[PDB]
């Protein structure tokens, strides 16, 4: 297995998946890794098995067919993935905790989001479509595009937002565009 963790990319308690060489801190993983369970397999795994159990999930989708999905298990753990694909982005730091806002010639937003809120939601099984979720993400970075306005640091918004879309997009197979 790896000697460091495959979201923060940094040592410690490290938890490592039977069925993959990637290991893991215990609230690093998405969902939190589990107590007992052995062998114990990743969510990288976990997703990888629907895919080879049906072929052609991977056929392109519409996004308007996507949002609509009910919040199912194989749906739950793909908005997991997601949310874990961001945190493997060392600039989710920014967007993680609660944010507050006060600058001069900037109002706050009117509904804050950040990461950690997201994942309790998911946690809490608060969606119960995929909508949900995929709103609440692209809110965050809506709210800080909105609130740095022409302060350069609006960029780190653009750039987690890219990493968002691009899994997204490969994670929930939406027919590929130009
Ligand atoms: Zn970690
Ligand atoms: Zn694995
Ligand atoms: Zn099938």
């Amino acid at each position: 297995n790896s000697n460091i963790c495959e979201v923060c990319n940094k040592w410690g308690r490290l938890f490592c998946c039977d069925t993959c060489p990637r290991s893991f801190h215990e609230h690093c993983h998405i969902p939190s890794v589990e107590a007992n369970k052995n062998p114990w397999s990743c969510i990288f795994c976990r997703i990888k098995t629907i895919q080879e159990r049906c072929p052609e999930s991977q056929s392109g989708h519409q996004e308007s067919e996507v949002l609509m999905r009910q919040m199912l298990p194989e749906e739950q753990l793909k908005c997991e993935f997601l949310l874990l694909k961001v945190y493997c982005d060392s600039k989710s730091c920014f967007f993680a905790s609660e944010p507050y806002y006060n600058r001069e010639g900037s109002q706050g937003p009117q509904k804050p989001m950040w990461l950690n809120k997201v994942k309790t939601s998911l946690n809490e099984q608060m969606y119960t479509r995929v909508e949900g979720f995929v709103q609440d993400m692209r809110l965050i970075f809506h709210n800080h595009k909105e609130f740095y306005r022409e302060d350069k640091f609006t960029r780190l918004g653009i750039q987690v937002q890219d990493i968002f879309e691009k899994n997204f997009r490969n994670i929930f197979a939406i027919q590929e565009t130009s």
